[PDB]
């Protein structure tokens, strides 16, 4: 590999790992298009698995980019409009607090303060259906952003309705199989086990559990090639053969709202670049605190904007995930690791690294 891309990658995540104790790394920065591989430590420290270039990773939260494009690719396939109210999709959401909630705000955290977690209680197509109709909104939609699950979870369901198939087979045929992401995965089948790295917290092997709307807001599993993959197509739309998921990828990166100095998009979130790390939190669902922030609508909203920093960070129990690329530098990197680790210290280092490569 160059040996910049080397040094720098190196230099900033050995550190990291050390500071933040973190079993097991992969990492993949993409420069000028190609990417570069790196490993560390353990996918199962038990049994004295390394972590390789094909180990599965839970990437948490990095699934919502995957249920934006996937979003995306029904909306240039006609099958939906961001425009219209979620009861074009569930008539059996009745409750009027519903009215003028619209798919574009389940897609972008603005109906109204949908709660950030779905209840673990919450175990059948019933127990969804009672859930939504129960919950009351403190805004008006369209007014704040307060980051959910049960927000974008809800808009990955009712977008793949239309199609006649199930999330996971539109999720698998109409991106995975398409992009090439031949080892990424909603359920890990059985003979993908022996990749599939153990996440750790307090220091026990642990793997994400079923819950509702889990596929749709934090359950895919993927490998540093296939996730390096994910960036290229993200980096460069236009390659794509397929036309509905060029159309939906730009669609993901378009800017639909801001707060501050971010724009939200359908699962990606996005700065102008350049920008330091400092705002990049501040700006972003990586800072520590769970915020209330108010919107303001980009009408009609701006296509995807080269000069950006476009990023999403994720985590389940075990694992800490981060994805961030700059279209107009051709540089993208994947960060990882089977331990949950603050946020801000994945910012800084991804910050570090494509800083010195630009
Ligand atoms: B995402 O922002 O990473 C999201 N992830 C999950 O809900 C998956 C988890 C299962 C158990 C712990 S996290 C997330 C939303 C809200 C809080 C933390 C992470
Ligand atoms: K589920």
């Amino acid at each position: 590999a160059p040996q910049q891309i080397n040094d720098i990658v190196h230099r900033t995540i050995t550190p990291l790992i050390e500071q933040q104790k973190i079993p097991g790394m992969a990492v993949a920065v993409i420069y000028q298009g190609k990417p570069y591989y790196f490993t560390w430590g353990y996918a199962d420290i038990a049994k004295k698995q390394p972590v390789t270039q094909q180990t599965l990773f839970e990437l948490g939260s990095v699934s919502k980019t995957f249920t934006g494009v996937l979003g995306g690719d029904a909306i240039a396939r006609g099958e939906i409009k961001l425009s219209d109210p979620t009861t074009k999709y569930w008539p059996e959401l009745t409750a009027k607090q519903w009215n003028g909630i619209t798919l574009l705000h389940l897609a972008t955290y603005t109906a109204g303060g949908l709660p950030l977690q779905v209840p673990d209680e919450v175990k059948s197509s019933s127990d969804l259906l009672r859930f939504y109709q129960n919950w009351q909104p403190a805004w008006a939609p369209g007014t704040q952003r307060l980051y959910a699950n049960s927000s974008i979870g809800l808009f990955g369901a009712l977008a793949v309705k239309p199609s006649g198939l199930s999330f996971e087979q539109a999720m698998q045929t109409r991106v995975f199989q398409p992009l090439k992401l031949n080892h990424t995965w909603i359920n890990v089948p059985p003979a993908e086990e022996k990749n599939y790295a153990w996440g750790y917290r307090e220091g026990k092997a642990v793997h994400v559990s079923p819950g509702a709307l889990d596929a749709e807001a934090y359950g895919v599993k993927s490998t540093i090639e296939d996730m390096a993959r994910w960036v290229q197509s993200n980096l460069k739309p236009l390659d794509i053969n397929e036309k509905t998921l060029q159309q939906g990828i730009q669609l993901a990166q378009s800017r639909y709202w801001q707060t501050g100095d971010m724009y939200q998009g359908l699962g990606w979130e996005m700065l102008d670049w350049p920008v330091n790390p400092d705002s990049i939190i501040n700006g972003s669902d990586a800072k520590i605190a769970l915020a209330a922030r108010p919107v303001k609508a980009i009408t009609p909203p701006t296509p995807a904007v080269r000069a950006s920093w476009v990023h999403k960070t994720g985590a389940t129990g075990g694992f800490g995930s981060y994805v961030a690329f700059i279209p107009e530098k051709e540089l993208g990197i994947v960060m990882l690791a089977n331990k949950n680790y603050p946020n801000p210290a994945r910012v800084d280092a991804a910050w570090q690294i494509l800083n010195a490569l630009q």
